[PDB]
């Protein structure tokens, strides 16, 4: 009855409420995603449950178990019916999992502390002062480990072999070990979430370079769900009716502080 | 068996070779949507041929009929085995056949002469000095018609009732008419050709403002075609191995003779 909706609390995506110890149920949360999934859930028809995935990761799948993580891991071993979070449609998560079409584009881009003698990724792959990473378990560490393009490549062998790891376990950690190492670590993370923080306090970060990809956030379902087809539907209505814009508008740019 | 694949002749997708007289198959076309076609044949492991749509539409039901025409027909009554070209994926043609996730994002755009005073959608509503329209047909005149954004609608009465005609039949009469209007005319068509326009002599047209919507174009396929799982895995990869940027930068941006 009660489709559960697996999901990763990310700002402006998915956040708990300042008062949310005196709500109860998806009133606790407000976002993005929280606005989207009441969006998708009425025009679908039915009735959810906003969860939190358990380990706190985007999805990957771990070397050597070979077992999938994060909301995706959730979607194939059935924890969860659908996920509507910044979840990046990519070509090994569509192996195992179904994404509607894009409900919102961004691509990976580096964050620096403000002053940062960094302007490109070509930048960050000729050095070694200004240590540099990403997230682990996600979209973007696979990029580089996958990619054949020559700067980035680079890149990713300087990551394997950079000590103290470049990796962090979450976007917060990435973003706070920006800036609390006085320009000495640049973030690999995707534009939305560059942007994002960039305009908020204490404005001590900012994007640098272009996106280095283009691609985009998909509602994911488990393989074969029956439930794809119609949710698949529904996000193409509300960006055909114009939904999904005012809502970007809204979680970033109608609350902007910088 | 040899796969049918349906195309359009419109520049840059898909174009008659100069010297097509002396070629044979599809070697006499060139485009962005003929080396698309390339590398997913490669990928998929096929042998196609190229075949221009009959009735040079690319998608429309009759309301009457309630008959498929275009490119989208052509798959939906079984006559063709694929569709590669600049068809957007929109809810109705969603319900009938199969689009891969978008190789190429756009929206509807505003052209204008360089240095018109035009920055948005919003400044043309607002005026009537500089008359502003789009084509008599097409996905950007039924965008208008049928949206319910007030902005837009606006747009949509004065484009109607404007005197002369801000409508015309075709792009190049479009870009004829701003190149021409000393700045008195706005042509509002797809994101895509706006840019490519932009980026041709005489470069007196550049593209202003944010778009006005958010989609992409798709490879489709008739529902539940063995090719469309295939097809659609073919496509991330490329995007992601950055062909797809390196394929638009080909026909768009290293060409662009201004
Ligand atoms: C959000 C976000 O921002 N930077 C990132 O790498 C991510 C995670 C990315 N969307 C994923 O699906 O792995
Ligand atoms: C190309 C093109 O240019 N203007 C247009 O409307 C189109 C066709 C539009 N992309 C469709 O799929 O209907």
């Amino acid at each position: 009855k009660t489709v559960v909706v697996t999901t990763i609390l990310e700002s402006p995506y998915v956040m708990m409420k300042k008062n949310h110890e005196m709500l109860e149920g998806n009133e606790r949360y407000e976002g993005y995603c929280v606005d989207l999934a009441a969006e998708i859930a009425k025009h679908c028809g039915f009735k959810y449950k906003l969860t939190i995935v358990g380990d706190g990761k985007y999805g990957a799948r771990d070397a050597d178990t070979k077992i999938w993580n994060g909301m995706v891991g959730e979607l194939v071993y059935g924890k969860a019916d659908i996920a509507i979070a910044p979840l990046t449609i990519t070509l090994v998560r569509e192996e195992v999992i179904d994404f509607s079409k894009p409900f919102m584009s961004l691509g990976i881009s580096i964050m620096i502390k403000k002053g940062t003698p960094i302007e490109s990724a070509e930048d960050l792959s000729k050095q070694t002062e200004i240590a540099y990473g990403t997230t682990d378990s996600g979209s973007t560490k696979e990029f580089f480990r996958r990619s054949k393009i020559a700067v980035f490549d680079k890149m990713w062998t300087y990551m394997r072999s950079a000590e103290p790891s470049v990796f962090v376990r979450t976007t917060a950690e990435g973003v706070a070990r920006v800036r609390k190492s006085k320009g000495k670590y640049a973030y690999l993370l995707e534009s939305t979430m560059n942007e994002y923080i960039e305009q908020r306090k204490p404005c001590d970060t900012m994007k640098v370079g272009g996106n280095l990809d283009s691609k985009g956030y998909g509602i994911a379902t488990p393989k074969g769900s029956s439930l794809g087809n119609a949710v698949n539907l529904a996000v193409l209505k509300l960006n055909e009716q114009g939904l999904l814009d005012k809502l970007k508008n809204k979680w970033w740019y109608d609350k902007g502080e910088c």
